[PDB]
């Protein structure tokens, strides 16, 4: 089997991205945000807190005939921005792009911080990294991913997001449409969880490639790409008056400039993210202060290649028994 669906930014900013995702039966479709960075798939419920719902479309599990409540199960999850939910536990169909999966996982919220109540976008997160990750208790549950692929074509799937305009998840199948020139593999460790490989270096603009190992993630869930503070430093240097600001957390230019390029290694291979996308607007309202999308993982205590890294690329996330990453340019 396969899947194919699209994945659309939830603002001008390309601050997250969602993708319909149909849960029960009659279906009930759900507008997720697919992160590779975490192992839950959860959604605003008829079970949510009503205070802490806020224009989200909620799954009702009572309206679902192949729903059912697995007993005893809970599940509670912190994100990198310290936003967090929790809640409870069914298992139900869930349908990505015309791929079912039947009992599946489904962790109904009956709480959710404001930053979730306050993003009416996004209805839940469909988490695509490693299993063990997930935080179900006391069974730990599979991700959808892990579900599918025994019967997926191939135990693959691809992230295609786009730059300000809607892109693909594929589940099963390479397309080999979507990309130019070839695909480079790289090596992945998942003792943590993650997605997890090694880039061997960085451009800035039209500088020399510096060769160097970074290890880092590649999480869809998160919208900047965090690296270590000397290539973050090295990267705002060539943008005049650019700096870090402690006020506003992180590096900040002035809006009138025109931003280089990055370019990141993967292998041999190099991956160009064109300076626009690295652009993410005033930092307040009509500010002429922007926000900078290159920032320093310093105090995360790992390097996140996030989606303005991924963005520049088609992305395949090789679930084999040895897992591994490609990536080409497009």
């Amino acid at each position: 089997s396969t899947g194919s669906a699209t994945t659309t930014p939830i603002d001008s900013l390309d601050d997250a991205y969602i993708t319909p995702v149909q849960i029960g039966t009659p279906a009930q479709t759900l507008n997720l945000d697919f992160d590779t960075g975490s192992s839950d798939l959860w959604v605003f419920s008829s079970e949510t807190t009503a205070s802490e719902v806020d224009g989200q479309t909620i799954y009702t599990p009572s309206k679902s005939t192949t729903a059912k409540l697995l007993s005893g199960a809970t599940w509670s999850i912190s994100y990198g921005d310290g936003s967090s939910s929790s809640g409870d536990v069914y298992t139900d169909t869930v349908s990505v792009g015309g791929l079912t999966v039947t009992g599946q996982a489904v962790e109904s919220a009956k709480k959710v911080s404001s930053s979730f109540t306050e993003d009416s976008t996004i209805d839940g997160l469909l988490g695509l990294a490693f299993s063990t990750l997930n935080t179900v208790s006391p069974t730990q549950q599979k991700t959808f991913f892990d579900n599918a692929k025994a019967s997926l074509d191939s135990p693959v799937f691809t992230a295609d997001l786009g730059y300000h305009a809607p892109g693909t998840y594929n589940f099963g199948f390479i397309d080999t449409t979507a990309y130019t020139g070839s695909i480079t593999y790289t090596a992945v460790s998942t003792k943590q969880g993650f997605w997890e490989w090694t880039s061997t270096g960085y451009a800035v603009g039209s500088g020399t490639f510096k060769s160097t190992s970074i290890d880092g993630i590649a999480d869809t869930g998160t919208t900047l790409l965090y690296l270590p503070a000397t290539v973050v430093s090295a990267y705002w240097a060539q943008v005049s008056g650019a700096k870090s600001s402690s006020s506003v957390g992180g590096y900040v230019f002035p809006c009138s400039a025109t931003l280089p390029s990055f370019t990141f290694g993967v292998g041999s291979a190099r991956i160009v993210i064109p300076g626009d996308y690295i652009d993410f607007g005033p930092i307040s309202t009509g500010s002429s202060s922007c926000f900078g999308g290159i920032q320093s993982s310093a105090g995360i205590g790992i390097n996140i290649f996030g989606d303005v890294a991924l963005k520049a690329a088609f992305v395949v996330f090789n679930g084999a028994t040895t897992p591994t990453l490609g990536f080409a340019s497009k």
